[PDB]
């Protein structure tokens, strides 16, 4: 789409929008199935083949002995905390209960995709992605058992090896993960199992169509929960994003200090607007992303996570055009470190230059063509390929987009330096008035 | 064993208790050996060999290049800053000493599991995982040499593969990790290799039981560091946890924002316990982890690091109880920020719903059975499956334990809003009153 | 070299020199390419062949649906916010447009290496570090069409296999990083093949001969950005660190709390330096580093991101010999949580002892030789294995070099703690003393 970008100068802050939400508001969970064979002179290929035979029998054993437990795993600061894989380990303790994974182990027995409803009502989706049963149990064990121990050709010891060793590294994996891992890999679930997963889930169009064009975020939005071995199954839970919120007007706020640029040094104060992060419309209110690395950008889908927002009023955009607004508090930090430094946006650059440092805007070919005085300022990414603050260069995004400089008053002017309450991180506009008309009264 | 939970309504907080502790207090340094092999028309299958031969070299070559250099790596805060493989690197500094190398690839002559007392005095445990150097002068240099350069069959390309792949991962890992790894994946040590090294180890029964049926987690808090190559033999540190404290209670405090809930936006005063984190009991003090989120839950047992910890005196507990009690200055945040969230506890959530905020507590059948008004709250998981604060859906955890509801006035009430110091983080009780009184000797 | 330290007991702080700087200032931009293969009754062999086939058909459709989308990725809150592969999507972007894969197809159609320069005036090295279309091409097409379609041996098998595998492995990697990886694996780069790319840079000899001899720190700083697969060419990015700071001195600030050590309790005042961090001189000021996690020191050469950096007056370093110097005004935070820790410097311990804190320092044979009283105090690692305050054990590091004690007195004494302002975070020596001054106004 249209990605646009408005720098306000009065703020030291920009808003990137145009950007549409995909946002994870709740958990499916599958349950993916290996089929698991129960067995007990030599030449070279009959060698080989117990040899892997071995470590197919030490993995099931260390997948055994791995669940002898239950399985486990600026405004950051307000969120909540939540449990990430709770409603997969529900499911997985629901497996353990008897007779459980007897009716998964019937389900699969002549297809390998099922839905299942389990003891407590919850309705599972099945996946048997490899069957080691029957391929043990027919080509491996006659040649072990019948002409003691060789009739054997080096073609089934490939076989072997190449279908034994997506059990290998699923063990790998969970045997350094404590038996969770996310993002899901390609071993836990392949491209195609993971596609076809998808389009049997029970989801919308909109969904289905989504998440297939964005699997590698899907994965890095799963968790892959090592659960069960019992009667020949081996069986792990994978625990697939729900995005309930989609296609949502979304918007990066950007932010970077604030400071008066007098010539001594130590008698600047400082303001910065701490609400930056991923905005996102969410159900006749916003949903507030601070650790905006908790998003992922794919073209303009911005994908993020409700357990790491804030829910907030829709006024809270009131901050981005009129911070002194009546409707929200606008929250700011304050203090007296007047440190350089660059905020890059989606399409262009966010400039605090203080003191005696040397920052500029340059281009490619060209070399330097704006160099910053002291204040906040703002270049957009047309015509521009990098920023310099300081021994720091920065190179901007270059993606296509129009940006807006609103010109207006850094407000930091507004402010007596001799009554203002600095070192204020949990601040707010009120705050910092409230506090100043004390300071104020005491005088 | 038996979880329970208690709820404290004055403080919005609530304690997990019942855990039994595994803190790891110091390290244990093993080296972990491969014998390398020093080696100088053709067909299909001796191709391969080469090939798989250079595969060889070029590990070797890139494990040396490697070690050009010396190997290397709300109240958390106020942790202290350790070396975590400082031991690892001392013994591993003492391994390049002159005859060093020699006494260990003499010890590992007849066997492959042995004690060798270093230089210094340092007694380590040494294993020899893997000869390469048997395989490479046995077998494949016979071919490479005698019929140059072919006698060769396709079992002998598939060994070789299979012998010389886990150098090949070893030198993978190192490369990308930098010479030092961490979790210790099963590449660096098999489980049956860990679990033998286990046994060996000079420790109590109740530390080779406790570190056998956790080695997933063991692995987690283990190092693997790239140590030396010289006299054909490769060896690096595989540094170990030692569990110096086991079974002793451990309980998890949960904390959440407790604030006025009066109508007037911005009105409103807020406090939250920041002492929240991992509690365990450990020789007449109290071991307190911060971040909670460095601790490993397995069932009933909690594996900590003492690293990530402040000892502190016991009386810290009774800020649960009490938190005006006179012998701990109970420590806690204030604020007017008014937000809502949740926090998921061991056995239930803690709500903090403020201003418009939806908050709701759900079954899995049958919808909505609590709506909490605002204040904070909480609610057990039994019959509870989810809570939602605002676009913030929280599944909760379904283990089974008793919750108590501790009734109490919230404490917030007792604050008059006009003298309540707000925006102070590393504060506590006593603080907070010593500046409101300051305030109201001033009015 | 010779690395020195120097503890200040006026300030609780130490200062580790005798560093040589190689800062990442900038970026470089490869391009790295494997040609694809565009292709369409069965024995054992044969159908090995075609299984291993349809991993490689599958390789390539999932890399194409990957990139669907476009490519992403105590005084740290002061950094600015930068882009990190801006200028590798800037890149990728490039190679989009219209006949620009061309140009790299007939670049490197007679040899593996070469340098582009495309349509953007960018000059990009260009690498071809696997042809699957001419393997596929001979060898595996001439077996699946003219006997249809069964020539076949084994070795084919085997060696399509090896040939396949690093296709199929880059794959996995963009498939649970979202296209975008680091740091930069083998199978991405080879380390052969990583050392020649660094030999055919446009960089100078010191460069060529640093990022050689620590091409593991060089992976650790560089992206793997997949970018296009289009006319049987699969190109992903390579972003190679520029090290355009080398051989300047640097620095480690190591810091921990001081306080007053009165027998009544919450009587205690404390005050902690906040400017620890790695520091280098860079072009006339100093690079200041607060994340010293995000600096890798191998021996005495430390490797830095200017990213992570503030850019400072050089006069920040006298914060050091005197912390109330008139040229730089040193910060600190204030508080009353005297609680007990230590910090690990390069050559010693640092230990701030509070309360009823036991605090020992240990030789390895020997036991426990020095107790500290309360206060903050220092031990150098000679003679020194661990040091322990309260139940955390910490081990030094063993490196050798020599330690300065430099006595003076605590400057915590230097402050009346009816006036003294705690709780202050982003705190300076002039803030402190100007807060003091209207308290002490007030009264
Ligand atoms: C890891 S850390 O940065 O050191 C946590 C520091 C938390 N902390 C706070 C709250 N706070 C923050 O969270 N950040 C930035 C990390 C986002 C701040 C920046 C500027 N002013 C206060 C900030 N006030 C404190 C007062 C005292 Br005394 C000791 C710690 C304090």
């Amino acid at each position: 789409q249209n990605i646009t970008e408005e720098f306000y100068q009065s703020t030291c802050s920009a808003v990137s929008k145009g950007y549409l939400s995909a946002l994870r508001t709740g958990w499916y969970t599958s349950v993916i199935t290996i089929e698991l064979s129960n067995i007990k002179g030599t030449d070279a290929k009959v060698k080989l083949i117990k040899q892997e035979l071995d470590k197919y029998k030490n993995a099931v054993t260390e997948l055994q002995l791995l669940m002898q437990s239950t399985p486990a795993t600026f405004l950051g600061f307000l969120l909540g905390v939540g449990s990430a894989i709770a409603s997969g380990v529900a499911v997985c303790k629901v497996l353990h209960l008897e007779g459980e994974v007897n009716k998964i182990k019937s389900a699969l027995l002549s297809t390998n995709k099922a839905v299942v409803s389990l003891s407590n009502g919850v309705s599972v989706l099945t996946f048997k992605v490899l069957d080691l049963k029957n391929y043990i149990d027919k080509q491996l064990l006659p040649i072990l058992n019948k002409q003691s121990c060789s009739i054997s050709n080096i073609e089934t010891v490939i076989e072997f090896q190449q279908k034994n060793n997506r059990l290998l590294e699923i063990t790998r994996e969970f045997s350094v993960n404590a038996g969770v891992t996310t993002p899901v890999s390609t071993y836990m679930l392949t491209n195609s199992e993971l596609l076809s997963l998808i389009n049997d889930m029970p989801i919308t169009n909109d969904q289905k169509k989504l998440m297939s064009n964005n699997v590698q975020i899907v994965r890095q939005q799963s968790y892959s929960i090592m659960c069960i071995i019992k009667e020949e199954v081996l069986a792990y839970v994978v625990q697939l994003p729900l995005y309930g919120v989609i296609d949502t007007p979304c918007w990066k706020l950007h932010t970077s200090p604030l400071c008066t640029t007098n010539t001594k040094e130590g008698s600047n104060i400082c303001l910065t607007r701490t609400d930056r992060g991923w905005y996102c419309d969410n159900a006749g209110s916003v949903s507030f992303f601070p650790q905006a690395e908790t998003c992922k950008v794919q073209s303009n889908r911005v994908f993020c996570d409700t357990m790491n927002s804030l829910t907030l009023p829709s006024e809270v955009n009131l901050c981005n055009v009129d911070i002194f607004n009546p409707k929200y508090d606008c929250k700011i930090m304050t203090s007296k470190t007047d440190v350089s430094s660059s905020v890059i946006t989606s399409l262009g650059a966010i400039v605090s230059c203080y003191g005696k440092t040397k920052c500029t805007a340059s281009n490619k070919n060209r070399g330097i063509i704006k160099t910053f005085s002291n204040g906040c300022d703002y270049v957009s990414n047309k015509g521009v390929d990098t920023v310099s603050v300081g021994n720091t260069l920065y190179y901007v995004n270059k993606q296509e987009g129009k940006s807006l400089y609103v010109k207006g008053e850094p407000i930091i002017n507004f402010y007596d330096p001799l009554v203002f309450p600095s070192d204020e991180f949990d601040a707010s506009i009120s705050q910092v008035n409230e506090k100043i008309n004390q300071s104020l009264a005491f005088i």
